């Protein structure tokens, strides 16, 4: 189809090196964040999410980092494995920077499912270094009363794992501070640019991909956009499809509608 590198990235805050797509384009990037269930090795942007096809040629470098799987794409209390706020944010912005010629800021963040809050997020609480935050069927309101409980849920069910560990029990508090629904002043007054995705229906054809709560990312969609608006947002793209599916079938695609608005953005 079209070489990539295949780099292999120091993550001090995580003990290890990780696997990073790399297509080269311009100074400024797209990082694409996976699904809950996602490739160890390679990112399912790549396989499922034809993302170098759909991408390449349009003056944007192309970053998918692998190996987050049931990660919430956060900073874990009790995980030094899931450090990806830092990851994200500092060590892989700082690594491309200094051995690849990217500018330090001003790059795009786009996901589906786990990634789509991870976009939002990175965007809200590091504007410096993303300027576009993309959500397919995402999470962006992960602190809400019946979504935390949910996540909990479907997180021990797909993942194995437990989410106290995370960002702490949710009676703490700490939830709503990774949270870019509750934060939403943030995105709004730094002017990112939003793109927010997500059909009003539950369907996922695959159930980890959501961890067996689409239902929940469709309404945090919904209320975000709510949120948004509320506090004065106005340079966001919302669509809400009856018909879609939460996975791959329509993220896929729904790439290519948006690239146009994420070279628009960064380049």
């Amino acid at each position: 189809a079209a070489p990539y590198e295949n780099l292999m990235v120091p993550s001090p805050s995580m003990g290890r090196d990780i696997p990073v797509a790399f297509l080269a384009g311009g100074p400024h990037a797209v990082y694409l964040l996976d699904a809950f269930n996602a490739g160890p090795d390679v990112s399912n942007w790549v396989t499922a999410g034809n993302a170098m096809n759909t991408l390449a040629g349009k003056g944007i470098s192309v970053v998918a980092p692998a190996g987050g799987a049931y990660s919430m794409y956060t900073n874990w209390e009790q995980d030094g494995s899931k450090q990806w706020d830092t990851f994200l944010s500092a060590e892989l912005p700082d690594w491309l920077a200094a051995n690849r010629g990217l500018a330090p800021g001003g790059h795009a963040a786009v996901g589906a499912a786990q990634g789509g809050y991870g976009a939002m997020a990175l965007a809200a609480f590091h504007p410096d270094r993303f300027g576009f935050a993309g959500s397919m069927s995402g999470f962006l309101y992960p602190s809400n009363t019946t979504t935390n409980g949910a996540i909990a849920a479907g997180m021990q069910q797909f993942g194995g794992v437990d989410t106290n560990g995370m960002w702490g029990a949710p009676q703490l508090g700490r939830w709503k501070w990774h949270d870019p629904w509750v934060h939403a002043s943030l995105l709004a007054q730094n002017n990112t640019r939003v793109w927010v995705w997500s059909p009003t229906n539950p369907g996922a054809s695959d159930p980890a991909a959501m961890i067996g709560q689409a239902a929940e990312a469709m309404g945090n969609s919904r209320m975000f956009y709510n949120q948004y608006r509320s506090v004065g947002g106005h340079n966001g793209h919302f669509d809400f499809p009856a018909s879609g599916d939460n996975g791959w079938g329509s993220w896929a695609p729904q790439l290519g509608a948006m690239s146009g608005d994420i070279v628009g953005a960064i380049r």
